Parts: C-alpha cells; structure tokens; sequence
C-alpha cells in the first residue's frame, strides 16, 4: 500500500532529473506510464541500462564523503541483474576485481547485482570490501576492524593461517539460503604492494604491505526507489587512507611507534612531534611503494585539488554541492588543501550510496 | 518592555546553577528578590565579585571551539568593572598583558570591564588580540587577517614601519566618545619569540617570529543576560595555531615553500608531502622555540590528551559535554588524537563567549 506510493514518487523524481541529464526530456512522459502499469502488475520496475548505469554515476556525484568525485562520470558500470546462482556471483565479483584492478591502472568500476523485490534481498554481500585482511584476538592479530566479520566466517568453515595480511574470502547469501556461501580468493587475481622507502632502507624490516584495490561491496545503491543492496563499487586509493589511518590508528595496525623507530627518532616527547613525522614518512612510503608496483593511487594534495575541480564543475552545471566536511578533509595536513577552509552542505541527495545493516555482529 | 524579560529569565538560570555548583544553594532565594528589584529600579543587575568570576570559568567551560578547558577552574579573573576613563582601560590593559604573560610562565587570565547597560556600550575595544601583527597590501606585508584593522588605525594617525611583524596599536573606543583612541604597546611588556629549530641552523634565515602570548580582546562575555563584550582573555599557545595555520596558510603568512628550502626538500611533487613535511619541521621549530625562550607552549598531542581528561571530569560531574569537532581537532596529524574519533555535541550553553561584530570594515 504505501511501498507502492514511495516507489513511484522517487521513480517520477528520478526518470525526471536522469532523462534531463541525458538530453532526455520528450521521453519522459512515454517512459513514466510504462512505470506506472509495471508498479500496478508486478509491484516494481525495472531500469534500463541507459538508467542504472547514470544512475550509478549520479549516486557517486552525491557522496558527501567523497573526495573523488571529479570522475563521477567516467564510472565504468558492470550490469550483472542477470545473476541466478551462487557461481554467477562468484565469477562477477571476481571479474570485477580483475577488470578493476586492470594489471595496476584502477579502473573506477560497479558491479550491479539484481535489487530487492518485495523488500527481500536477491543476493546478500557479507565483506566489507571484496579485498581485506582479517582480524583476529588473544592479543592483536591482523585488521581488529575485520574481527566481526572473520569470526563469522570462521564459523562457516573457513580458517585463516593468523597472519597480519590474510586474505578474507568472498562470502555471500542468495535468496533461499540460510546461510552464506564463501570462497578464497585466487591469488592471481589479488594486487598486494609491500610498503618500503625511497630513503630508509630499513623500513622494509617493519614488513608492511596493503593491497591495492578498495572494492566497497556492503553499502546499499538507491536509485529511482529501487534498492540495490549488492552493488560492489572501487576507485583508487588516497594515500592517507592507508598510511594515516589503516596503518596507524590505535585501533587498527597502530604502527607509529614501529615507523618511529626505524626512521630513527625518539618516540619519548610529543614536543618532538614524533607521531607527526612518523606519520610523514609512512605515507611518503605509501605513495612511493604503490607507484613503484604500477599501482594507482593519489596523494591527498592532488586529491584535494581535482576535489576543487570538482566544486568548479558543479557550479558551471547548475547544480548544489553536497558534502561532508568532517570525512573529506585528509587526516593528515588538512588545513593545507582548500577543503579545510570552507564549508560544506551535507545534506542527502538520491540517488546515492547508503549504510546498511550487517548480516554478522 | 521585553529586554526586561529576557533579562530575568536568564538570571534566574544562571543564580540557580552558578549557585549550585558553589555550595550554595540557601542564597538564592534572597539573591534573587535583590535582582528583581534591582531590574526594577534601574533595568539591569550588578554581579558579586563571586558570581562573574565563576560565571567567567563557567563560560570557558562551555566553549565548544576551546581544547583547553581541562584548566576551566584555574582562570584568573581580573576585576576591572570601576575604570570610567581611557587611561584606566589603557592601564588595565597593559596589566593583563604584564600579568598574563607573567615572564613566560602564562597565566590563563580575564579582565572584565563595565558591561553593557541600555544595549550600549560602555568600553569598546577593536584589537581582534591585545598583542597582533599588522597587514599591507601592493604585495602582501605582515599578516592579511589583520588588513581591515590596520587600515582603520591608520586611518586614526598611526602608522606601521611596514614590516612583517609590526605590533598594533591598543585601540579603543570609550562611551560617548565617536572616535576610538589608541595607544602603541610597550616593547618591554611583549615577549616575542624567534623562530629556530634544533637541528636544522639555516632555519633562522627564515626570520620568523611569533608573539608569546595570544589574548582574544573582540568576544562578548554573557554571563546571566549580562553582556561584556569588552572582556579579554588568554591561555597560551598550541604550537599548531602557529606553525601550521599562522605562518602556514596561503591567505596568512604562507611560508610552507620557503620552510621546505631550508630544510633540504623539493617542492617539485605533491607525492613527495614536502607541505606535510615542511609542516613538521616549522611545527617542531614553534615548540623548540617556544620552550628555549621560557615561554609556555603546548604540543597538540599533550593538549588532546588533557582535553579527554576535561571529559572524563565532565562525566564525572553530571554534565553534558559540548564541542565544535570541526575546531577541536588539530590541523595537524588530528588522527593521531582521540579528538577524531569520536563525535560532539555542538549545543550553545551559556555563560559562554560570542562572536561580535566589528566597529571597523
Ligand atoms: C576515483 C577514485 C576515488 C577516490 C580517490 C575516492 C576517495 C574517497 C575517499 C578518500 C573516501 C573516504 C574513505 C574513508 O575515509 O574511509 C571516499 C568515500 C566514499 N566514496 Fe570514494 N573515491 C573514489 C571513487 C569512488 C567511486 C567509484 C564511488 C562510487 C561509485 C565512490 C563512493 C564513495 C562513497 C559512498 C564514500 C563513503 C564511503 C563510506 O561511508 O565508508 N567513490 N572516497
Ligand atoms: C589554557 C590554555 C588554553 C588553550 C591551550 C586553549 C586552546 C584553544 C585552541 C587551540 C583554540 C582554537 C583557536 C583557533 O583555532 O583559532 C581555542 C579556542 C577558544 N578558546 Fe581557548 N585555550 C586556552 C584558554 C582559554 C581561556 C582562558 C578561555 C576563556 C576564558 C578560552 C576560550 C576559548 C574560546 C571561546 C575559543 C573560541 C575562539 C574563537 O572562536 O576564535 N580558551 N582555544
Ligand atoms: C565522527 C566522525 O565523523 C568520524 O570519526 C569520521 C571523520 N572523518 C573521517 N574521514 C575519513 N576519511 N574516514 C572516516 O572514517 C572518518 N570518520
Ligand atoms: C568552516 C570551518 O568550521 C572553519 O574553517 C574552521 C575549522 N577548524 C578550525 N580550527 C581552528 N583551530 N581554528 C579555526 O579557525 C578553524 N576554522
Ligand atoms: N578511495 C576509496 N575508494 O576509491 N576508498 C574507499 C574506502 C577505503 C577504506 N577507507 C580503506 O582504507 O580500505
Ligand atoms: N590557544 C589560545 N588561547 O589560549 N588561542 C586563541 C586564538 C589564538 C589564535 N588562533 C592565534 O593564533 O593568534
């Protein structure tokens, strides 16, 4: 009664904002009835791969939290609603990271899966990112943010050799299914860049790596009502994502202390700001390391620049900037790219890229 | 008819709770029935010596922006509300300077002069701080965020040798008077400090320097519906407001490319991080400095860490904490605080310090 009501007002917003983008206007109206008898016969719509595809697009252009949209438009979407099986889904993820990946030079990519129906999930992605190590607990093993998560695949079978880089496999429920299937990923497929310095010869000794393709596969893709809930999505990485917080928060690898002495500095006094030039170093090494593997990756100086690019853009289009301001400020030297100095609208636009709750935990 | 309303309702609030917290409960009742009167019979109050004072620390508490409100209850409160003439603002001024800084050992202090009686003003002062560097224009001399001001005050006789640290004037304004007077500082009343850092000897061919201490004279003190917009205050200095905003921003003294030529590093690539590097070696410069001339100085780790010790005394006090995130994470290494991962309420609560506008511009 009222899902058949929220569906068609975001289908007319939607067709609507998305056919004008396309100089499309005249096939507006002829598109919108098609939509109506589909809502009344079925319950739903389904979109078309002009639709879904700007869609994707135009859900990356309204991520407040991210600081990457300038390529908004270059997305490459992958359209898998054909999936049926377990396997089918299997070879998508894994083409996806293949074609992704693309020996090194990323290709910003997304995977879409079959939406939801009658509010019930056709395929159900349980990993964070399609790549990640697992965590583990006695004192602290490998990623503490994965710990949930490889629990719960340990409980399915699988067990991992408790080193600090495992490999999570892909797990996934299908419709009908109690419980999720897993796979182990094939190394082939897996880009893995050991971290080392242009300078410091030594840092090789802390024996650091970080794979090199972010792969998001648990957020939730809404666009015109319908929700897609598996809709695997990857850019490149920012260097600070990996050296200033995956390497060193407290609650993740907490590495400064190991950087600190292996750069050659006391770690005894903040006034020495140790932490700092720690932190300095190792994402000097990130950058250097990703580049040096043929590797994409950005720096957040350059990052933040195609972000003002982005803003610019935006502005000649005619369109209102959404953003966060908390999460697109770099975690290092925020106050030296232009993010800092300004203020941003955070409010949500759809289509767009949302929180799910996680089927683990 | 309505100011006389708002007035007791937040006297009334304040009595209650600043009351409270002094072991004073009992003497309410009769402090009240004397404000009502005295709302009366004139059309505002006068404070006890007891109740600005507290009402002051009270005020520091709830500044959301201030990472420093651990030392809350230590603030000394100067008692500066019988100057009538410009000769007692002025000497009331320069004994905050002289006491505050108090030969390095800074002391959080406030002066509080006569608040506003019918919506008027009866001190006016203009200086953003008692103690700042002025800024030209052909090409930039000295320090831009302060160009409005030094206009104005050579638009009153004064005028600046032109160099990159010239002191302002104390300029303010008296009641009944249309024009502000002013006043040039004594040398012998600021400390300054010399920009060097400890390993690196070409760092003083930069030149720099920065004033010991930072007192905010353009806030406006409230305090039960009373206004104080003249009552200037101080603590001392987080190295981070110097090196990494002060002398780092592009709109400010932007000496981040000059800082990476002394200290060895191209400026060529962004992939480099000679911005974040320059930043650590100008951050560890302040400090150094800061603490070689015996003037108080507080690194951002040290600083974050007392800040989540105020909220620990917070929680244990009964009150709710507020915050501005935005403010309180440090523009350097913010990541590396507990500050960043966690979120604040940016709730205003009064007594509190408030923005107002400029006279000038
Ligand atoms: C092209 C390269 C890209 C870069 C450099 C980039 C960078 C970033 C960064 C730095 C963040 C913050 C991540 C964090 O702090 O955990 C972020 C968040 C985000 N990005 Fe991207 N991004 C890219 C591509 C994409 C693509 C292809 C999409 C979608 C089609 C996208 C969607 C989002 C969303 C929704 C968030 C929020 C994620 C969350 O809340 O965890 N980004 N991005
Ligand atoms: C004891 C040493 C103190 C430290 C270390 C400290 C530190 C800070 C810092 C780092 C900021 C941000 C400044 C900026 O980004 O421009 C700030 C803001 C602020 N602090 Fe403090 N503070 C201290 C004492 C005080 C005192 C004594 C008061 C009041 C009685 C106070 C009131 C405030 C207020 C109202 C703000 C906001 C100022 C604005 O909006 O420009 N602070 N503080
Ligand atoms: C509460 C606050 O929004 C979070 O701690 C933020 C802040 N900024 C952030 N920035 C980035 N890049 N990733 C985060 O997870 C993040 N989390
Ligand atoms: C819009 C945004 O709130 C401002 O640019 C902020 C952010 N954080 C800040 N932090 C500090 N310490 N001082 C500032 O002036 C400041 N300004
Ligand atoms: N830069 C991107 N996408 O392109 N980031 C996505 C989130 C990545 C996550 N912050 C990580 O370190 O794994
Ligand atoms: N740390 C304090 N007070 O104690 N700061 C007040 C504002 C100072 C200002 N940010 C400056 O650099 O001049």
């Amino acid at each position: 009664g009222s899902h058949m009501e929220i569906l068609w007002n975001e289908a007319k917003a939607f067709i609507a904002e998305c056919y004008q983008e396309l100089g499309k206007e005249e096939e507006v109206k002829d598109r919108l009835d098609s939509i109506k008898s589909e809502i009344d016969r079925t319950g739903s719509y389904v979109h078309t791969k002009e639709e879904l595809e700007h869609g994707a697009k135009m859900a990356w252009r309204n991520s407040n939290r991210c600081i990457g949209r300038l390529f908004w438009n270059s997305l490459n979407v992958i359209d898998r609603r054909d999936v049926r099986t377990k396997e089918d889904v299997r070879d998508a993820l894994f083409h996806h990271i293949e074609t992704a990946t693309n020996n090194g030079k990323i290709r910003p990519s997304i995977t879409i899966f079959p939406p939801e129906e009658k509010g019930e999930k056709q395929v159900e992605i349980w990993n964070h990112q399609l790549i990640r190590y697992a965590g583990y607990e006695g004192e602290r093993i490998g990623d503490p943010a994965s710990r949930s998560l490889t629990a719960a695949c340990e409980q399915l079978g699988w067990r991992g050799e408790r080193t600090d880089f495992d490999l999570l496999p892909l797990i996934f429920r299908m419709r009908g299914d109690e419980q999720p299937v897993w796979y182990e990923l094939p190394r082939s497929l897996v880009i893995e860049v050991p971290i080392t310095h242009p300078d410091i010869e030594a840092f090789s000794d802390l024996e650091l790596k970080w794979y090199g393709v972010p792969i998001i596969s648990d957020m939730k893709l809404e666009v015109g009502g319908i929700h897609y809930n598996a809709a695997p999505f990857n850019g490149w990485y920012m260097g600070t994502e990996i050296g200033a917080r995956n390497l060193a928060d407290e609650k993740r690898y907490d590495k400064l202390k190991k950087v600190a002495s292996v750069i050659g500095i006391s770690t005894n006094y903040n006034t020495d700001l140790w932490k700092d030039q720690a932190l300095v170093e190792l994402n000097k090494a990130v950058l250097y390391s990703y580049k040096k593997q043929g590797v994409s990756i950005v720096d957040h100086h350059t990052a933040a620049s195609q972000f003002k690019r982005f803003e610019e853009q935006e502005e000649e289009a005619g369109r209102k900037l959404t953003g966060d301001w908390t999460w697109l400020i770099p975690p290092i030297s925020p106050a030296a790219t232009h993010i800092f100095h300004r203020s941003y609208d955070n409010s949500i636009v759809k289509p767009n890229y949302f929180y799910q709750d996680k089927p683990y935990e």
